[PDB]
């Protein structure tokens, strides 16, 4: 490294392997992204150099973009932990309501800095909100899915996850909303509540269909135009929708009343992140420190 000296590997990401690195010259420890094919389009380049302007205290900083070599590397500020492996470690007892609370609370306010920046996550999972110490919860890879068009893979043959894809990506539509990123969001939601993911699909059809057998399979009066969408088939099974006591128990009302606006079929009844913080459900919202063991 001309100014880094990695420190370990951290994983193998969705767009490329990444490092917990030191640089020589100010002692900082950041994250770097080494971004995978063989060409680079200059068109991404200009986009993801926007977003070392997109700074919110719930976003993970992008702190450079580095085009040398003829290669891609992403610099962003470190955090310790990922909300997946810290959902695993507090499975026996489950995270605290007023802690779950907080977190989404928080993301929903990175949410709607982005949205309202006109930049869309499109790929939220555990893996991607990262946590410290402090009790703060952090959006990690805003506008890369934009920045490079398409996913496709990591680059080490890894299976892409698609438990927390909106219906409509799941329908084949090409336009993606803001309403994409409040879908994936309910679904972290659900997850951090009952220690289970919601919809844990292991292909594209099974994805989809494990949210119909549970919000019923979506028609023209809860979603109108969904039978004109792409990868609609007239032949889906049509299940009948469960009651949200019986998905997300013991949540509250409140709870499931915001969780069921995130989950809404039509992405334009979905609520909005600005929307979301205004529920009654964050009345009694805190900042409590988590049980962090690093
Ligand atoms: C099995 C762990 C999966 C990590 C995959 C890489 N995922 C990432 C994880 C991060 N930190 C959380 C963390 C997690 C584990 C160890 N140490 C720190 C960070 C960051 N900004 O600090 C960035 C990325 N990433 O995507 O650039």
């Amino acid at each position: 490294m001309e100014n880094f000296q990695k420190v370990e590997k951290i994983g193998e990401g969705t767009y490329g392997v990444v490092y917990k690195a030191r640089n020589k010259l100010t002692g900082e420890v950041v994250a770097l992204k080494k971004i995978r094919t063989e060409g680079v389009p200059s068109t991404a380049i200009r986009e993801i150099s926007l977003l070392k302007e997109l700074n919110h205290p719930n976003i993970v900083k992008l702190l450079d973009v580095i085009h040398t070599e003829n290669k891609l590397y992403l610099v962003f500020e470190f955090l310790h932990q990922d909300l997946k492996k810290f959902m695993d470690a507090s499975a026996l007892t489950g995270i605290p309501l007023p802690l779950i609370k907080s977190y989404l609370f928080q993301l929903l306010q990175g949410l709607a800095f982005c949205h309202s920046h006109r930049v869309l996550h499109r790929d939220l999972k555990p893996q991607n909100l990262l946590i410290n110490t402090e009790g703060a919860i952090k959006l990690a890879d805003f506008g890369l899915a934009r920045a490079f068009g398409v996913p496709v893979r990591t680059y080490t043959h890894e299976v892409v996850t698609l438990w927390y894809r909106a219906p409509e990506i799941l329908l084949g539509c090409k336009y993606y909303s803001t309403a994409v990123d409040i879908w994936s969001l309910g679904c972290i939601f659900a997850e951090m509540v009952t220690r289970r993911a919601l919809f844990p699909g292991d292909s594209e059809i099974d994805q989809l269909f494990r949210i119909f057998r549970t919000l019923g399979t979506p028609d023209e009066v809860v979603w109108p135009g969904v039978t004109s969408m792409p990868d609609y088939k007239p032949s889906f099974p049509k299940w009948a929708r469960q009651d949200f006591s019986k998905v997300v128990p013991p949540l509250d009302e409140d709870g499931r009343s915001l969780l069921s606006q995130m989950l809404h079929y039509d992405p334009n009844k979905r609520i909005s992140a600005k929307a979301a913080l205004a529920h009654p459900f964050f009345q009694d919202v805190t900042k409590p420190v988590p049980h962090l063991r690093l």
